[PDB]
């Protein structure tokens, strides 16, 4: 067959899909294209009157994004009790005690720690309010930021070249379908089967070519009917434990309608637990995140992580160091640990823009432009404060144009590659600040065969300098750096974290990671979810790791043995030993502490690093199988061979 519709004329939910599984072997929608059509049922119609409808078959219309309810932190524990608060009271003075931060001027720890433990006096699924909401703008931020203008030519051509290494290589990888989160609109479903089958669909026929017409001509009627696609984004929140003393303020939802870039307002949350206020505790810091939908973001991915792949392996030593090893790297070489501020919300319209056109030299031009479509999309959320009510930001009817301006947007297929090479960039246009040819010796410098390089995760970084002089100019050149140079606002990390690890300075420049030391304490105590449920299924697992290596660091072992004494005294009594309930859950999951590399409990604590931090390679099928279903390069090859023109790897 040869039909371009993923809907066609065929009468819908007349098929099951249970009738139609999966066999990993054959594409039956090459076989049938109205069998998607049949399988799932009519959608509800999108009417340009009331767009918000997109999500009205999911949570909805005013419940909060973000809700006040308490979470269970281990099992039988919940976070609102006063037992709980008591317990981390005592728990923080005693942590305090026994260890304190000991960093240099340059901000690396001496001693391990790189905070204080008071952040662990936060009360878990009590949040900060309002949940900022994203402005229709950003130029206020980048206004605020001190940030260029616009890029000047120089960073331009290095752009233009690291863009054309990235985009024109693609190592073909299977398509993560993720099991646990929503399709978003039309059918704002938790529907991996039905993710799968979607996919099957697009890539099955001629309806990649197909969505693409309808995609470019504008009608979001025919999008919507015909492939089950609209572009506009839905809203979440992240939750994490919030830095004592930080400016906590946000955007208004009242606000972002009467201009582009309206300036920020003061959060006042205060926790105060039936009529009991806990001065000394801080509620949750929350932050927006937007979430594309998978019939957008399936037609992208392909790209992304083909792209992302190819990159690890032809650029192994900037983008997928062995992470074990960078310690013993970083041995003899001057270091500076990059942190950025507001990194991904920073990224100008130009940058996005940018990256897009430079892929059209690889990429078929509908394919960027539908990109282009998803990074400014209108999105829809629910209430972020308990006073607002749910809005629409932007207008999703003219999607071809821009509606919302909020860089690399959280959500979008490309995301993760956008971290990560924008970093990039940004540091090697400082080597050529520097006085080197980056242009001429751009491979050497991604290999790491220059004096001089760095080790990217996104917004983290390390760069690292064989010579003192260069690693002197760098700083130099930070601290006067003029703002037309400036593309994003980056200062050194007090603590020099990497990927989750302090990297200790226990000598003249040699380095030792060792895991915050918060963190542990942090993830169990005040977590973002509660145990189990969705997001958490293997909760046990990172606790048990990290209890089993609290020996391996002697600032680690003696907070541990806080931990342990002060549980001992002022929860096992109301609750039950910590280790009884975390070994009672450790022998009802499928995998052991033991059976399971590092790399693996991080996945089965968040799933989302298989889209950026580890490769099919190093994460066994069982584990990855936990979170995703996959559709293998060969289901989308005949796509690739159409729209794709870089080099295969
Ligand atoms: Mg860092």
């Amino acid at each position: 067959h040869a039909e371009t519709r993923i809907v066609t004329d065929a009468p819908r939910n007349s098929e099951s899909v249970g009738d139609h599984l999966f066999n990993g072997g054959v594409n039956h929608h090459d076989e049938d294209p109205d069998a998607y059509t049949k399988m799932y049922g009519p959608l509800v119609g999108y009417d340009p009157r009331n767009p918000t409808t997109l999500f009205a078959n999911a949570q909805t219309g005013t419940q909060l994004v973000a809700p006040r309810k308490a979470r269970e932190i281990l099992t039988g524990i919940y976070s609102f009790e006063p037992t709980v608060l008591a317990f981390q009271r005592e728990f923080v003075k005693r942590a305090n005690a026994v260890a304190q931060p000991d960093l240099n001027s340059d901000g690396f720890s001496l001693n391990g720690l790189h905070t204080t433990f008071d952040s662990i006096r936060s009360v878990s699924g009590y949040p900060q309010w309002p949940v900022s909401a994203l402005p229709k703008s950003n130029v206020g931020l980048l206004r605020d930021l001190k940030l260029q203008e616009r890029m000047t030519a120089r960073q331009v051509v290095i752009a233009r070249e690291i863009w054309k290494r990235v985009w024109g290589h693609m190592k073909p990888t299977a398509i993560k379908i993720p099991k646990m989160s929503t399709s978003g609109p039309p059918r704002n479903v938790n529907d991996a089967e039905m993710k799968l089958q979607y996919a099957l669909a697009l890539f099955s026929g001629n309806r990649y070519n197909g969505y693409l017409d309808a995609f470019k001509s504008g009608d979001l009627s025919r999008f919507y009917r015909d492939y089950e696609a609209a572009v506009i984004m839905g809203t979440n929140v992240r939750w994490q434990v919030d830095n004592p003393g930080k400016k906590r303020d946000y955007w208004a939802q009242a606000d972002i309608e009467r201009e582009l870039a309206p300036s920020k307002r003061p959060i006042t949350t205060k926790v105060e637990i039936n009529g009991t206020v806990y001065d000394d505790f801080a509620a949750m810091r929350t932050r927006l995140v937007n979430a594309g939908p998978w019939t957008i973001n399936v037609a992208l991915q392909p790209f992304a992580t083909g792209c992302m792949n190819a990159m690890f392996e032809l650029y192994r030593a900037t983008w997928h160091p062995d992470e074990d090893k960078i310690a013993g790297f970083l041995e003899g070489k001057h270091a500076f640990f990059g942190d950025v501020s507001s990194y991904d919300h920073s990224f100008s319209e130009e940058k996005i823009d940018l990256s897009l056109e430079v892929g059209k030299e690889f990429i078929s031009p509908e394919i960027m432009e539908l990109a282009s479509s998803l990074f400014y999309a209108a999105y829809f959320t629910r209430p972020l404060g308990p006073d607002d009510g749910p809005q629409l930001v932007g207008n999703p009817n003219r999607y071809l144009e821009k509606q919302v301006k909020a860089g690399n947007r959280s959500g979008h297929a490309f995301t993760s590659l956008f971290a990560k090479v924008w970093k990039v960039i940004d540091t090697v246009s400082k080597f050529d600040q520097m006085g080197y040819d980056v242009v001429a010796n751009m491979d050497a410098i991604l290999k790491g065969d220059m004096p001089f390089g760095c080790i990217n995760n996104g917004d983290d970084e390390i760069v690292w300098f064989k010579s003192e002089r260069d690693y002197r100019l760098f700083l130099r050149l930070l601290e006067t750096q003029p703002q037309e140079q400036r593309m994003f606002k980056v200062g050194p990390e007090e603590g020099a974290v990497f990927s989750g690890s302090v990297y200790q300075l226990i000598g003249p420049l040699k380095y030792q990671a060792v895991e915050r030391i918060t963190t542990p304490f942090q993830r169990i105590i005040c977590p973002e979810r509660s145990i189990g449920g969705n997001f958490r299924k293997f909760w046990p697992l990172g606790i048990l790791e990290r209890y089993n290596k609290r020996n391996s660091h002697p600032v680690l072992e003696e907070v541990w043995r806080v931990f342990d004494d002060t549980y001992a005294t002022l929860m096992e009594p109301h609750y039950g030993s910590f280790l009884g309930i975390v070994q009672r859950a450790h022998k009802e999951i499928p995998f052991s502490v033991d059976d399971l590399s590092w790399k693996e409990i991080m996945v089965l604590d968040d799933p989302n690093k298989m889209y950026h931090r580890f490769t099919d390679e190093e994460i066994r099928d069982q584990v990855q199988e936990s979170a995703f279903r996959k559709l293998q390069p060969i289901f989308f090859e005949r796509m690739f061979k159409e729209h794709y023109k870089g080099n295969y790897v």
